[PDB]
């Protein structure tokens, strides 16, 4: 919304800018005019053949003498037209190339300009700018918007323009030539641009109903990946898929709805257009026997309107381009335009020498641009006496801080002032009170380079003896020593991860080398390890003794021997004075002190769409027809300007174009049927194979086992998308373009047999000719995308430099030298500069090629038409044919190479769904193998069980796990903590093998048991049950499937869980819809359902993982009583980690790594002392 002055937004072009921006457009426009002069030719070589053709069929009397006077016209006239052509070809290949050139020249140049000195403000911009302002946004911001601005000030421009002086150009020439078929050709111009008018309206709406559509398939999808453990659990796997065939039964039908539409409107929006056009026509042919025009004319004026017509619709982006970039402009030169009150790039202000290092702070009160809503500093007194040190501590605010931030002017005081020696910090420049205070930060910044360079961004001017002495008085030239490469080394995030002690002293060895007046040390030794703390602060002591320093850190070592110790409360100074005294205050220091003492042949994929073996059939033999009908329109339109042309006696004429715009209107028609046909047969052909297939792909992933979903690579979200994409995608490819590229292919090889056959080397000539301009055109491409890529390779490097000198910036301000990343960058920058420069020369001369091609090859076109051909009977009315044909054949072949990219995005997106439906489980619950056991009695037997997680095989979870537990008994199960507890109900329910060992039931062996069946007697309630959106009734009957639960039995079961109370409560009571899609309610009832889902089944195996574990108050309770009457009637295992409602268990069992540590009843584990006896220890007292 915001935007830009069209003059400001040029300030940096001058001289040659302007220049070039003149000389291109004006190249431009007479480009532009360029065309529609070469259809004005068109007509007069019509007049010249006419004028023949009409003498020609004229005589039925002499021949030899036809053979003189025509010959000779044409002879003059085509060379003329001819030589103009040629005339015109190196014309748009001189204005061609100007044009793009110089305003790509202009581009760069500017560019260049805007980028240097956007950095330029960036680096300027003071700290409280940058406090406000993101940094991510900011730089993103950069790169982003200078490459809008160059889009913007492009060749974009030459080619608006262009499209202008054709626009103009054109009209011009239609309305001169004649008045009215250009008024009559803008009476049919408002309804072509209607019809495309229905297409956005159409578009929009549909697009967001398939969106919509599949948003309702694909939430079920989704709850159902999410909740996947509990379907597989609960083996609902067969209604999950029922399910989303249901969703996906009506996203096909709205799928062939908006097929049927589609094509509807496409197909009239196609009548339309050949209705006006021949249309327009007639009412040509109308005025031509009147004989008002030429029948020359009448090819002029409709060539020119219309392509001045439409040139407004090619230019219409390059105005977005332009507009675009100003938008673009505005918030970039914001900051260029910006000037701070604190600058550090001005020269003023005095520079003292012999300062004395003796400061004061006087009634400072300040607060950060958090603003009004804190102020942390309520006035202040300090002073710091010359050549001492001043240590300030306190509780909180970290107040002290910020007048370390305040001393190097970062910040300018709300009120007071910080004076450096007698004379206020403001009346001295800023670059010199930077490079007369040093700095070291609790969290030290290495840029990367080497070590003498991170060095030697304490000043420029360095040798590697002032390096060696300060890293020396640093002592951190031993341990640099013995790394590697010496002061050569690498440092930064990327490489040389080093410990922080060293890199704390590779600062102060940066710092020392600035040689300051002012010291000034925050934190510098906290947040560090405790023995190279000493290390550094060996260091921090070697540092001082030249200079006077404030120091602040929470490490009260290193403050004894400062000779002046100065506490805040609440931004208030309180105590100054030495450490002795302060004691004896026995203030807040003494209180801190106590305190702190790709490509491949699937065809297979086409395999499962031969399902329909028809509907293609159809579609295709439609398309060829729809092939062969495109050519006959360029057949007609021949020969209407051709009989019309080839008349002879005029009597005959008018009758036979009415009979031809009559045929001209009925291929119209029928285009119609055959378009919509090919567009629904393989609308409807799509949809259906997008069943087909996410119905294969979705059910293909129900079978995969919880090793499979465990992945990181596979998480619910990449599931859903992989499972939209890829269905999506293949139907593009067996789609439209397959039709069209079938239509084109027809429509090629349809014109070229009936060019060939009229013409015998007519055509023959023209082959050669296209496909070398249509080569020569896609060539052109990938060099712009080359360059494109190269590009941005160099700019991304200058771009890195960027991000780094931005990033750290509170650092480099606080060092200086944003001078050196200023020159960085420019050398930076040079690079895509030189190349920028390439570019336009480039960029020129594929363009001018490519329209000089095509306009010579327009020159053979009639001067071998004519003369070598026309010298020879072959004729006039078919070389018209011909053109249309060949070009229009090339034209749609065009669509080929338009339509490449979707073949292989399809080929990729169907490379993966092939693989995923082929995929197969250790464990498939798919299988109807296994025992089915008639004896009902559960017992479990663990024996030596190992378990080593798939995803991680690193810490072992189970090691030697032995548990037995017999029937109608309750095992609990106790842990020092993790999965090892949890881990059992998985295997129970076999959602893993385990490594070695085995688990019985019966007696048998799960590995050999029927994954299905085995799971079927289980009766699983987890932690955060997962309720899906239905009915709570259809919920609680998730308990049991293959068969449909009764009312009373869900009753019954909810009954037994409590959960009665709310369901007899409720509006809609048993129908309620649940899962906060139609209703919310607390998690005591969740679990009270999962409940009654779990004994709704009626299992011998009751499992109740952690049941209690997100809950409160009587919920505990009353949970607890129902899942305490919902056992002892079964086997059950219990991990629940309250031992106070354990205290009643048959079997308790404390598992220790894996290995069984203790076990056996309440009682017997409480006569014996360890890790239970500790258990129950601990949480009760607590």
């Amino acid at each position: 919304k915001p935007a830009v002055s069209v003059l400001t937004m040029f300030r940096y072009a001058g001289w040659l800018d302007r220049l070039y921006m003149l000389v291109g457009t004006l190249a431009a426009i007479i480009h532009g005019v360029a065309l529609p002069l070469m259809m004005l030719i068109f007509g007069d070589m019509t007049d010249s053949f006419a004028s023949v053709g009409q003498v020609s069929k004229q005589s039925t009397q002499m021949s030899e003498a036809d053979k003189r006077a025509m010959f000779a016209k044409l002879e003059e006239e085509m060379t003329t037209y001819a030589y103009y052509y040629t005339g015109i070809g190196a014309g748009v290949l001189i204005v061609a190339y100007i044009q793009v050139s110089f305003w790509c020249l202009a581009a760069g140049r500017q560019i260049h300009k805007i980028r240097q000195k956007f950095f330029h403000a960036i680096m300027n911009q003071e700290i409280g700018w940058f406090d406000v302002h993101d940094v991510g946004e900011l730089n993103t911001r950069l790169t982003d918007d200078v490459s809008k601005i160059n889009e913007g000030i492009g060749d974009k421009i030459g080619m608006f323009f262009q499209a202008m002086a054709t626009f103009f150009g054109g009209f011009i020439i239609g309305f001169t030539r004649g008045w009215k078929l250009t008024l009559v050709i803008l009476a049919i111009s408002p309804v072509l641009g209607l019809s495309a008018g229905i297409w956005a309206k159409i578009l929009s709406s549909f697009t967001d109903k398939e969106l919509h559509a599949y948003a309702k398939a694909g939430a079920v999808a989704e709850e159902v990946l999410a909740a996947i453990r509990t379907v597989i659990a609960f083996g609902g796997q067969k209604k999950e898929l029922e399910r989303y065939n249901n969703n996906l039964e009506e996203a096909k039908r709205l799928g062939i709805k908006k097929a049927i539409t589609a094509n509807i409107s496409m197909g009239a929006a196609f009548l339309l257009i050949y209705a006006s056009y021949a249309l327009a026509f007639w009412y040509g042919t109308s005025l031509v026997i009147s004989k008002e025009y030429s029948i020359g004319q009448v090819l002029t004026v409709f060539f020119s309107v219309l392509i001045g017509a439409f040139s407004v619709g090619q230019a219409s982006p390059n105005i977005e381009a332009f507009a675009n970039a100003r938008g673009a402009a505005y918030e970039v030169f914001k900051i260029i335009d910006n000037k701070p009150s604190i600058d550090s790039f001005s020269k003023s202000g005095h520079k003292p020498d012999n300062i004395q290092g003796n400061l004061e702070f006087k009634n400072i009160h300040f607060s950060y641009p958090s603003r009004k809503e804190v102020q942390i500093l309520k006035g202040l007194n300090l002073k710091v006496k010359s050549g001492q040190t001043v240590a300030l501590v306190g509780n909180s605010g970290c107040g002290k801080s910020t007048t370390v931030q305040l001393m190097q002017r970062l910040y300018d005081p709300l009120d007071g002032m910080v004076s450096i020696d007698g004379q206020d910090i403001r009346t001295i420049n800023v670059r010199y009170l930077r490079e007369i205070i040093g700095v070291v930060s609790q969290e030290p910044v290495l840029f990367a380079t080497t070590i003498a360079e991170n060095i030697r961004y304490g000043r420029e001017d360095v040798t590697m003896d002032e390096i060696e002495k300060a890293v020396k008085e640093a002592n951190a030239y031993d341990f640099i020593m013995k790394l590697p490469h010496q002061f050569d080394t690498l440092v930064g995030e990327r490489g040389a991860q080093l410990s922080g002690g060293q890199k704390q002293r590779i600062a102060i060895a940066r710092a020392l080398v600035r040689n300051p007046k002012i010291l000034l040390l925050d934190e510098a030794t906290s947040a560090l390890d405790t023995e190279s703390e000493a290390v550094v602060q060996a260091a921090l002591d070697k540092a001082r003794e030249g200079r006077t320093t404030i120091v602040i850190a929470h490490r009260l070592s290193t403050v004894r021997n400062a000779d002046v110790i100065a506490g805040f409360d609440g931004g208030v100074i309180v105590e100054q004075g030495n450490h002795d005294e302060l004691m004896r205050e026995k203030g807040i220091y003494f209180k801190l002190v106590m305190t702190q003492t790709p490509p491949a042949s699937f065809w297979r994929i086409l395999k499962l769409n031969s399902t329909e073996w028809p509907y293609f059939v159809v579609g295709i033999f439609c398309a060829i027809i729809n092939g062969g009908l495109q050519p006959a329109f360029s057949v007609i339109f021949s020969k209407v300007v051709g009989v019309f042309t080839n008349g002879g006696p005029p009597e005959t004429q008018r009758q036979n174009s009415n009979l031809f715009s009559l045929l001209f209107l009925i291929l119209g028609i029928i285009s119609f049927i055959t378009f919509f046909l090919q567009g629904f047969t393989f609308g409807k052909a799509g949809e259906i194979l997008t069943k087909r297939l996410r119905y294969m792909v979705f059910k293909s992933m129900l079978r995969q086992d919880v090793s499979w979903f465990d992945d990181p690579k596979n998480t619910t979200g990449a599931l859903t998308t992989r499972l939209a994409n890829d269905a999506a995608q293949v139907k593009g490819a067996t789609g439209s373009r397959l039709a069209v590229i079938f239509q084109n292919i027809a429509n090629l090889g349809t014109g070229i047999i009936i060019s060939l056959i009229y013409g015998w080397q007519l055509t023959l000539l023209l082959l050669a000719i296209v496909p070398i301009i249509a080569i020569a055109g896609v060539v052109e491409m990938k060099m712009l995308s080359g360059q494109a890529l190269k590009d941005k390779k160099e700019l991304e490097g200058s771009g890195k430099i960027a991000t780094e000198a931005i990033e750290n910036f509170r650092t480099v301000v606080s060092l200086t030298r944003e001078q050196k990343f200023e020159t960085m960058y420019a050398q930076s920058l040079q690079i895509p500069y030189r190349n920028a420069m390439k570019k336009a020369h480039v960029f020129g001369i594929t363009f001018s090629f490519t329209q000089a091609m095509m306009y010579f090859s327009y020159a053979a076109c009639f001067r071998f038409g004519a003369y070598l051909v026309t010298q020879q009977l072959m004729t006039f009315e078919n070389v018209l044919l011909v053109f249309s044909a060949i070009v229009f054949g090339a034209m749609a072949v065009g669509q080929v190479s338009s339509f490449a990219p979707d073949y292989a995005k399809a080929t990729v997106s169907a490379s993966h769904i092939i693989r995923i439906i082929e995929k197969t489980p250790e464990i498939d619950s798919y299988s109807t193998q296994g025992l089915k056991p008639n004896m009902l009695e559960g017992n479990v037997q663990f024996s030596g069980v190992v378990f080593n997680y798939p995803t991680r095989p690193s810490i072992p979870v189970l090691q030697g796990l032995s548990l037995e537990v017999k029937k109608g008994q309750t095992l609990a199960l106790v842990g020092s903590s993790g999965c090892g507890k949890s881990t059992v109900v998985q295997l129970l329910e076999r959602f893993y093998d385990p490594m070695a060992g085995s688990v019985f039931l019966d007696g048998k062996e799960i590995k050999q048991l029927n994954v299905q069946w085995l799971r079927a007697q289980l009766g699983i309630v987890s932690q955060e049950p997962i309720l899906f959106d239905c009915s709570i009734a259809e919920n609680i009957a998730y308990g049991d499937n293959s068969r449909v639960v009764s009312y009373e039995e869900i009753v019954r079961a909810a009954k037994e869980a409590n959960i009665h109370q709310f369901i007899d409560s409720l509006p809609d009571k048993y129908n309620t819809r649940v899962g906060d899609k139609g209703t919310q309610l607390s998690g005591g009832q969740k679990q009270r359902i999962a409940i009654a889902r779990a004994l709704v089944r009626q299992p011998h195996i009751l499992l109740l993982d952690e049941a209690t574990s997100a809950l409160d108050t009587e919920s505990e309770k009353v949970v607890q009583e129902a899942l305490d009457k919902a056992r002892e009637g079964r086997t059950c295992i219990v991990i629940a980690h309250r031992l106070s409602t354990i205290q009643n268990a048959d079997l308790i069992v404390v598992i220790q790594n894996g290995k069984v540590k203790e076990h056996g009843t309440h009682q017997q584990l409480l006569a014996q002392k360890g890790i239970y006896f500790s258990m129950v220890s601990v949480q009760a007292g607590a």
